């Protein structure tokens, strides 16, 4: 319900604004906080499309005194998924994941159920949990100078 409650907030145009309302829920089945939204589960936060790009700013209990930031930039038919972090007002660049819509949304079916548009779901979920989520906070962790939590 999370999901077709966010996606219908979400007023997807195209098969990105789509994928990246998945990104957002996967962060958020991990534990991340959404900046810009009073409500995680239900609408998406404040400006999370903006002229084209995508920013998706998240705090983290595990990662207490520091934000992460997706910006997630269309780059062809592929969507850029970039991770940075923010520590102490300084800024540090983490990783990059490379995601391709059409692999994982049906963009004929976009005002239909969200059970008509994704595709190889759990596929995504663990490349983008595998590549992003779990390095982004391993490296979080680091550099707050805790012990690993996996």
């Amino acid at each position: 319900h999370s999901l077709e409650t966010l996606y219908q907030s979400a007023d997807c145009s195209d098969a990105n604004d789509a994928l990246i309302v998945l990104i957002h829920l996967l962060m958020l089945e991990s534990g991340y906080i959404p900046q810009g939204t009073e409500a995680k589960a239900l609408s998406m936060p404040e400006k999370w499309k903006l002229s084209g790009v995508y920013k998706l700013q998240y705090m983290h209990p595990l990662c207490e005194g520091s934000s992460a930031t997706l910006t997630c930039v269309p780059l062809g038919n592929l969507i850029v998924v970039n991770a940075t972090l923010k520590i102490n007002n300084e800024i540090r660049s983490v990783k990059r994941l490379q995601l391709l819509p059409e692999s994982f949304i049906c963009k004929e079916k976009l005002g239909e159920n969200v059970a008509n548009i994704y595709k190889d779901l759990q596929k995504l979920s663990r490349l983008f949990k595998d590549q992003l989520v779990y390095p982004l906070l391993a490296f979080t962790r680091q550099a707050l100078n805790l012990p690993d939590v996996f």
